[PDB]
């Protein structure tokens, strides 16, 4: 049990019930909502409210009274606080309609005064004039205080004060001078925090809602012998048939009405088999401004929960001003028949705009695949309507993925469809694919080239598509060095003997190779030798070559005999968490630009990068790729679709150079293998826009890299290690929340000294890097020293940032 | 002569003029302007269009059909293009409205088809379908096409098409596949581009210009037997006596109407002694949406300029939809009486909001204070209200300075008042002036700082107040370094002598001070041991000590009997160019807060060194002392009231090193002394908010900033180049043109090897720099190495960025 309500006798949209059955649509285009959907969207900042108040009698906190909402955020916290009061400040439109508390300055810790309504120097007298403050009604409180404020103990019982709205009646009791006096008997530490101003109105009548939502009327049930309007606010699943109206006027479910004649607002009662069978209610000469139910004719009755007629009722209907409260199941079958078309429709909105049911939100993904009987193969169909947004046609596709694999029947297909057209998605698509004769080298040369590599400060899997979806993310991470060398270094030469021959050290015997055989492209054996494959994919075709022309390939492109052998080396393994497979394929690329030919940039270098990266079919770690080929920053990760890929610009560092030396920075463990990413890029791509409360942390790990960028943009580095440490945060308990124990006992200690971290990349294995005051940092070095050292040894490492990471051709 | 108009038979704010006589409110809350002071403020963007087109028959431009107007900037401009089109992408309602041109993709080259006012699959069919262009009529021309395109050459005569309008029908007439057809005799190259979409609606009805402006109402004539509204578009000096009305309608001047019976929608017409004196017009049953003049009742009529009556006409009137063209000096005595107690109401709105004519724009300076009678003592007493906006106090009091300066009388005394208001102003004020006894030297220590020295790449004299006022500015300068040591460098040090040395090198003997006398504080002779002087003003009193107990104040104090005795070094002369006064001074105090005590911030030393500048009595350049102290950014002045100061934030360089190398950069040449300023600061604080297109191009100097540091916030190293030599132009063009012919010279040669360039800071002397590609700038060294070279020497000096700054207190 909950926030029951008051009594509210103005709006219509108060059919007898609690507040969660009067449907209104998104803003992003879709009808599944009200307040109760609306009201987990304020619960979900609701139950991130909690922090350190009780045990298990803290809280399940009563909701507001709903001035209407969904602005920024809260905390209007402190851990230390009985009660945190909302402020507001705009035109004092909003005091005349309700009431505003004001105090001495400052005024948001321990209010003085208020006055509620306010009007002229009455409003000046508010001293200091311009110190507003509105509530709008959810209040922490101590484990104390509940047995005098709200529900106050008395000899009788613990009896609420009479005021049946506790929250803003006793705000309006108790915010004047009497709380100066009162309460400094419960724990007097209270402090104020005020709020913004986006979307901050009231529930008067329905053209309050209206203007919320800017728009109206979905279902959409056009029967006939009726009267095409728009401003009038008609939800889901309402039949309606046969009756002439104005706007204004707002119809829910289990109201099949037929024959009336309706003007503006009008609330219609439910609970009942109501048609013009047997209610009888046809030659009706229904007033307006008033709320059914029953008032067949007449003026300004009020006649309550549904009084019974047949037709011998419409005549003592023009006594005005009178009270007649109609009253002393069908409303939950009137949620279940609206419940029943609402994915049928959702179908019909996946015919209609075709995504604006589908890639709006998708939220209610297994329980829209599995109830009721919603054939995803339409999405099948639909997602191979043309061509689309291959966003919307692959977000339907994998709509179909998520029903057949989430029904029961083929989740290997489905996800096999999902893949192909995860792929298909990516497929778009580039300049060119060429045919480039490459010629450069010349032959004595050796082509080197090395790269520094990210770490990711912030700005976490905004990367990696799915984004938001599209668009964008942004990252801003760096791009540094292991002491020397960069590593990850690539050499490449000409030679003798047509067989493109690979070459690795850490594991490399060789890769022999003219075959192509497709080319290359392989997944196929997992030898990381699959990565220069792509490598040759520059195109990697052409005229008018062919198989056993990798002799004309080679013998007119470099011309120089070769069956060329391309030679790299990484340092660490692919268990880092540092995208070092991303990197390492960028940089042979770059080493391929340089090597024979074809003159291409960075950023185009790391666009084809990029278009590999997909039949690479890794998830695409991508903020890598820029990062660490680069310099200190990406920044920007924005258009995202279909996908474009600019992100740049810059910022210093300088703070982690001229260094700091407030240290003067962080630095490795591992003593942790990977397991290495198996499930990661799974809750990534899934899902896209589909699920979940993902999406939403997603957006905020974008505002938190816009946090980070403008902060050290500052040079504010004691809130760089809070925002790194945020990040920690909004990973380690977000997704995912892999980070296997071990981990959190090199977290463990220290935690301490002094300050935050964070994984970068991956998480799961690899290794941190943390930042501290200064040389207690030292310590903490004597600290992993001392203890929790595995042979995967346990090191300074640094990192160095330096940097730009090319590449040579010398000499 | 210009554009004269058209038609037009619509809107009724067409009383028998042009198109300058309709006064219209701004939207900074002066009630001075129309289309006229409005076609003014797009003139000005209009004679910036004008570049390289022909001699002295270039062109004069006709003024355009106005789809209103005054959003972002024109250019809009290739030099070798006959005509440029405009391109506006909004709702198709705006379509619907007006003509909308479309073509081929790309569409902004060469137009092909069109539509006006499209409709729906018809508007779909302006293949392709998103390539809409919406021109709003000023175009240039070639020295050619006038013959053919306007004013066409016939054997008759150089006839016009007989499209009245010559642009939009023009357009209308032209822009199809006759185009193609037709503009290939006139020079064919052609460029169009599209515009934003801030303020783009037409002129309809009186409710266009409404909504433009947002509200109405400013003289206020408010007689008797009248009608409140606000709706009502009444513009200045229009005496509203003894008539009833609903809002829509428009009245100017010449007009003192009594006892009528009116509607919306009125033109009111002039030209003419028009009261109910002799026209007679009185039992007026006026009817609804008309245009007077000549309709005292009847239906819907078309009377023009002024027809005469006594009574008799009242009768045929109800004949509606004929057309008498009521016609075949006091429409200049309207303006001229219009223009009489303008200067009065505005000496009302400076008593009514004070500053509501006053520091809203004061635009019209000297004709406010001279034209006519305007007696700007008020201006003083107002300034002297109580307090103020201590801005719009001392810009009422400068107003009085501008006044007694400008009539003839005491410009001195003007200059005087204007000066202690300035100081006043800038006596606002700061924690403390306190009281603190600095103790730490300790002995035998010896306590030397330094610091690097500013340029300003951009963002020029957005400092300095008047700023735009108030707020801000922006800079983002640098903070560099010669070759070593940093220079101007301080050196302070305990003694034995209890009288304080200032010791200076380049000029100093010495000053022997304890006397204070007041304290320092001197303008008093500019030994520049007048910068020291200040620097004692820490606060430079307290409790309890005296004259003679400066004993005290070193003696317990120090305590370490000095009298101290400081040294400071600068190695350049102030006319530099570069703040080193300001940079000098800040760091002195930057070394007391060392030196003896008191524990302050670098932003706060740079509050105090601003806050002492004010007694300086320097325009306080006030960019470069957090410039040259901090490192290479400044950025964001943001507040400038009163004046509130921060700014800051950071930037890569980075392109100044890890360097470019494409020049890796720009360095110095004296050859030129300065003047060196004594109208520069003159120019800058005349005026505040009072006067002129300088407070427009200060905008833009600021818009530019951003520019800037975007730029090289993305590394666009050759556009840094561009926005650098734009600044140059931003202000030698500009404020400040004094830039003295051999400074020319030595612009002259080069200008070309290869880019831009500036001067540093002040201007008229000093040292610029500039940047080339890369080592063509060596050749430049040998340029200026070969020539242009007077003992003022002629170098490579650089810069060298190179930066923290600060100081030892060593050992």
């Amino acid at each position: 049990l909950l926030h029951a309500g008051g009594q509210s006798r103005r709006l219509p949209g108060y059919a007898p019930s609690g507040k969660i059955l009067t449907p209104v649509p998104v803003f992003r285009w879709e009808r599944g909502q009200h307040l109760g959907q609306n009201l987990l969207s304020l619960q979900l900042p609701l139950y991130e409210k909690i922090m350190s108040l009780a045990p298990d009698k803290l809280h399940t906190l009563i909701a507001s009274g709903d001035v209407y909402i969904r602005s920024e955020k809260p905390l209007q916290s402190i851990p230390e606080a009985d009660v945190v009061c909302y402020g507001l400040w705009v035109d004092p439109s909003l005091a005349t309609h309700h009431g505003v508390f004001a105090s001495d300055r400052k005024h948001p810790e321990q209010l003085d005064f208020m006055l509620q309504k306010p009007s002229l120097a009455e409003l000046e007298s508010l001293s200091k004039t311009h110190l507003f403050l509105m509530d709008i009604g959810i209040w922490l409180l101590s484990d104390r205080a509940v047995e005098i404020l709200m529900k106050r103990s008395h000899k009788e019982s613990s009896e609420e004060l009479k005021y049946y709205d506790l929250y803003s009646d006793f705000g309006l009791a108790l915010g004047t001078h009497p709380r100066i006096e009162d309460e400094e008997v419960n724990t007097l530490s209270v402090a104020i925090l005020p709020l913004p101003g986006g979307e901050f109105y009231h529930y008067g009548t329905s053209k309050e809602l209206i203007s919320s939502t800017l728009s109206v009327q979905n279902k959409v049930y056009d029967q006939r012998r009726i009267m095409h309007r728009k401003v009038k606010p008609n939800p889901a699943m309402f039949v309606q048939n046969a009756v002439v109206r104005i706007p204004l006027c707002a119809e829910n479910a289990d109201l099949w009405i037929e024959n009336s004649h309706i003007g503006p607002k009008w609330k219609i009662a439910s609970r009942h088999i109501i048609t013009g069978v047997p209610e009888n209610d046809w030659s009706l000469a229904v007033p307006a401004g008033v709320c059914v139910d029953v008032v067949p004719m007449g003026d300004k009755g009020f006649v309550a929960r549904p009084y019974g007629l047949d037709d011998v009722f419409k005549g003592d209907l023009r006594d005005s001003k009178t009270t007649l409260t109609g009253i002393p199941s069908a409303g939950a079958n009137l949620k279940r028949l609206y419940a029943q078309r609402e994915e049928f429709r959702k179908g019909n909105w996946k015919a209609l705009a075709v995504n604006h049911e589908k890639s709006v939100f998708y939220q209610l993904d297994l329980a829209d695949a599995a109830e009721d009987f919603v054939r995803l193969g339409l999405d099948m169909p639909e997602l191979l309507p043309e061509d689309a947004l291959q966003m919307s046609r692959i977000h339907n596709r994998m709509l179909r993925a998520r029903i057949l694999k989430l029904d029961g029947k083929d989740y290997r297909p489905e996800e096999q469809a999902a893949f192909d057209l995860l792929r298909d998605g990516l497929l778009d698509g580039i300049s060119n694919r060429k045919s480039t004769p490459k010629l450069d080298v010349y032959s004595d040369q050796i082509v080197w080239g090395r790269s520094p590599v990210r770490i990711d400060m912030a700005g976490g899997w905004t990367d990696t598509p799915p984004y938001s979806l599209y668009s964008g993310g942004n990252v801003v991470n760096l791009a540094i060095e292991l002491n020397g060398q960069p590593p990850l270094q690539v050499y490449v030469k000409p030679c003798k003997d047509f067989h493109i021959v690979l070459r690795s050290i850490d594991m490399g015997a060789m890769e022999i190779v003219s075959t192509f055989d497709e080319l290359q492209d392989y997944k196929k054996i997992g030898s990381p030798f699959s990565i220069p494959k792509a490598a040759l994919s520059l195109a990697g075709f052409a005229p008018a070559f062919s198989a056993v022309s990798y002799a004309s390939l080679e013998e007119q492109l470099k011309d120089f005999g070769a069956g060329i052998e391309v030679t790299l080396l990484a340092a660490i393994p692919a268990g880092s968490g540092l995208g070092t497979s991303s990197i390492l394929a960028s940089t042979v690329l770059g080493a391929i630009n340089d090597f024979c030919g074809l003159a291409w940039d960075k950023n185009e270098i790391c666009q084809r990068t990029l278009v590999l990266e997909q039949l690479l079919t890794t998830g695409g770690g991508w903020q890598d790729q820029y990062g660490g080929v680069l310099q200190g920053v990406k920044l920007l990760q924005t258009e995202a679709g279909f996908a474009q890929s600019p992100l740049v610009r810059w910022l210093p560092d300088h703070l982690f150079t001229h260094p700091e030396y407030k240290d003067c920075h962080l630095l490795y463990y591992t003593g942790i293998t990977r397991t290495a990413k198996g499930i990661l890029a799974e809750i990534v791509s899934s899902m896209f826009l589909n699920s979940s409360l993902h999406l939403n942390l997603l957006s905020e790990m974008k505002a938190h890299a816009l946090d980070m960028n403008e902060a050290i943009q500052r040079g504010s580095f004691v809130e760089f290690g809070r925002l790194v440490g945020k990040t920690w945060e909004q990973n380690k308990a977000l997704d995912s929340g892999t980070n296997p124990p071990a981990v959190e006992a090199i977290i463990d200690l220290i935690k301490d000294y002094t300050l935050g971290y964070k994984l970068p990349g991956a998480g799961g294995g690899g290794y941190l890097y943390m930042v501290a005051k200064d040389p207690q940092a030292a310590v903490r070095i004597r600290k992993i020293l001392t203890e929790n050292a595995p042979n995967p040894r346990a090191r300074f490492v640094e990192m160095t940032l330096s940097d730009k990471g090319f590449q040579v051709s010398r000499s």
